[PDB]
Parts: structure tokens; sequence; C-alpha cells
């Protein structure tokens, strides 16, 4: 958790970041700075992201993980990818 | 079509480069440097990648559009986004 707080205290500190999300394995968001229905819609929403691609990616070879998902939307771009036991969610303006 | 066909080149005379592949909406690679089994499946798996993200992100909010699609994994870096009419795919060793 300390891990998550360390970088998110730079996160909120510096100009860009919008709100980092994070939820476990249970599904439910440890911590997050977002919206209250942003946060609740992201958390399923993200985690079944990782789910879905994840499924997909296995047929793009026989040996590969998921450690990355990028997303540039129009909005701002959401950070997101497999951690230990939870999904990490970094949202702030596009860099691209 | 010539635009990436002029990227293509440029690409497979550099390393890093694994393959690239051109579809297009209807699901017809027109474009492949791939394997034939390497290209109909990746471009099979292709649009359903697409699909299955812009599906989830309509949850995200309602007015929104993806334009750009990375997923960095173990073997490779696949990055993928919405062209005028097809579906560039650029496959080589990761950047980050």
């Amino acid at each position: 958790m300390a891990e998550v707080e360390e970088t998110l205290k730079r996160l909120q500190s510096q100009k860009g970041v919008q709100g980092i999300i994070v939820v476990n394995t249970e599904g439910i968001p440890i911590k997050s700075t977002m919206d209250n229905p942003t946060t609740t819609q992201y958390a399923s929403l993200m985690h079944s992201f990782i789910l879905k691609a994840r499924s997909t990616v296995r047929d793009i070879d026989p040996q590969n993980d998921l450690t990355f998902l990028r997303i540039r939307s129009k909005k701002n771009e959401i950070m997101v990818a497999p951690d230990k036991d939870y999904f990490l969610i970094v949202i702030q303006n596009p860099t691209e």
C-alpha cells in the first residue's frame, strides 16, 4: 500500500495527474482519488480491461505475459497494468 | 496504403522490428510481413482487440474515442491504433 501512496503523492503533487485508482484481487478499490461514480466504474472497467485483453494476448503467442496496457484517449491517458495482486491506474494528460 | 508501406520499408530496414501487419475494417490483411499462420492469427484477434476495448471505453464515458492501443509484452511490444480505414500494427522490441 505504502508503495502506491509514495507514487500517488508525487503524482497528485505534479500538474497533469487527474486521479489514481488502485484495485485489489477482490475487485475492491483499496484506494482512489477520482470521483465516486468515476472510481467505482473504473475499478471494474479497468480490471476487466486487463482481464479481457489478457485472454486475447494468449492468442498472439504461446508464451506471453501482460505487464502494461495503455490507451491514449481524447480526454486523457489512463495507464493500467497487472501488478503483484492489484491493478494500478494512473490517469493524466496525454503525452503523445 | 502507400503510407503504411513507406513505414514498413524503413522498419524492415532497421533492427528490432519483428513484423508489420496492415488490416482493414473488413478483416483483409492488405499487407503483412509475418508468417502465413502468424498473419491470419494476428489479423484475426486484431479486429477482436479494438472491438473489445472500444466496447469497454463506452462505459468510461459517452463522449470519447480511442486513438492509441499499446500492450507491452514479454516477447515484444505490439502497438495498434485506428487509421483512416485500416488498423496499423507495429511489432518490435520493447522501448519502456
